[PDB]
């Protein structure tokens, strides 16, 4: 629950993330370095509660990815951070790493809020998964009862519809990205602080829009167990456990069983088609669009940023794609919509 976590913390570091836009700008090293040895000395992370570690994880996360901007891998040179993270990770049961829910729905608003630089398009990356996340979440539970509901019973397209809606969300996410943050800006000042960093032997990827829960809602409703070897299904793989845990069974269930749309695809074609019936298989549909309406316009942002004019010095997302991977995505799910509307042809 996200408003307990972003009202705390648990290492003092407010005034500290006051500093840290001009400690980034002025490339001061030494204080970021200073304030990860004092963090391993002044503070006991095993005396910790859940919702305590979860927000130090997400200001020590970044502390610690504005080390690794500059190039230093932050556990190598603070060698006791390896124990604190890993007290950390044992009481969250997550990787010892800031992700997008640390960014974004449990970054505090306003006055307190944790920011990498001072660059106004920042807040639009902030912003984008700060809106996405709840709203995915919502669709993931509702749209998890559809496998256990009859087409023909109304309550189906009311939970689709419900889905639908709480899906967009994303895109008024990934729309205040594209009104407040310039391609050129984030690649140039921004993704620098996404980069990989190397804890206990392993390496884990910094914050990304992709560790949004929306592959979760893919996965139930169209992916399934159908495209075994996809790359789409390797990244999910990776996802997994980047995931908060209270989301893990729904993913894992949805990778090994087939999709919301391939049974229904199937229960349409051999019950009574009546008019509550495709109502029903409407609904699907409708949450399928919605899903296009964030992937046509983000693949175009994406597109901007890396192209030869803007792309500064990466050719990849925070979890090591190119656009490609977001033309797959999309594809898929241009696909989806195909056989959606062709199932409904008369
Ligand atoms: C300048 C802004 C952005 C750029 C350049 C960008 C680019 C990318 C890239 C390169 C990937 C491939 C995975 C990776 O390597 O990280 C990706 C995946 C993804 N990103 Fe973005 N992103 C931006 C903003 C956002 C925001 C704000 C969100 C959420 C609100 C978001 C949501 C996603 C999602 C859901 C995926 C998974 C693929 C899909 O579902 O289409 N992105 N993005
Ligand atoms: O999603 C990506 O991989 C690139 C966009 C991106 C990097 N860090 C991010 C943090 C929050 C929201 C979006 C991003």
């Amino acid at each position: 629950i996200s408003n307990e976590i972003s009202k705390l913390d648990p290492l003092n570091l407010d005034a500290f993330f006051n500093q840290l836009p001009s400690l980034n700008q002025n490339l001061e090293v030494s204080l970021l370095i200073d304030k990860l040895r004092e963090i391993t000395k002044s503070y006991l992370p095993t005396t910790f509660s859940i919702n305590d570690a979860l927000a130090a994880t997400r200001d020590l996360g970044m502390i610690m990815s504005s080390v690794r901007k500059l190039g230093i891998q932050p556990v190598s040179a603070v060698s006791d951070l390896e124990v604190f993270l890993e007290t950390l990770s044992e009481i969250t049961n997550m990787v010892p790493r800031e992700t997008s829910y640390h960014y974004g729905p449990w970054n505090p608003i306003g006055e307190r809020e944790r920011r990498f630089t001072h660059f106004p398009d920042e807040r639009g990356l902030i912003e984008g998964v700060r809106i996405a996340i709840p709203g995915i979440e919502l669709a993931i539970r509702e749209i998890n009862q559809l496998s256990n509901l009859s087409l023909n019973d109304p309550a189906f397209e009311s939970l689709a519809k419900s889905a639908a809606l709480h899906v967009y969300q994303a895109v008024d996410g990934i729309g205040e990205t594209i009104k407040k943050t310039d391609p050129y800006v984030f690649s140039h000042e921004l993704r620098p602080f996404f980069d990989p960093i190397r804890i206990g032997g392993k390496s884990y990827i910094g914050a990304g829009g992709g560790q949004i829960p929306l592959f979760v809602v893919d996965v139930k409703l169209w992916l399934g167990n159908h495209s075994p070897n996809s790359e789409y299904v390797s990244f999910i793989k990776d996802s997994v456990f980047y995931l908060p845990p209270e989301l893990r069974p729904i993913c894992v269930d949805s990778l090994l069983e087939p999709s919301v749309i391939n049974q229904k695809f199937a229960e349409f074609g051999s019950v009574e088609i009546t008019d509550q019936v495709i109502k029903g298989m409407e609904s699907l549909l409708s949450v399928i669009q919605v899903l296009l309406k964030f992937r046509k316009p983000h693949f175009q942002l994406a597109q901007r940023t890396l192209s030869k004019e803007n792309r500064g010095n990466y050719t990849t997302g925070s979890a090591g794609y190119t656009n490609s991977f977001n033309h797959m995505v999309l594809e898929f799910t241009i696909e989806v919509e195909k056989q959606i509307r062709a199932v409904l042809a008369p």
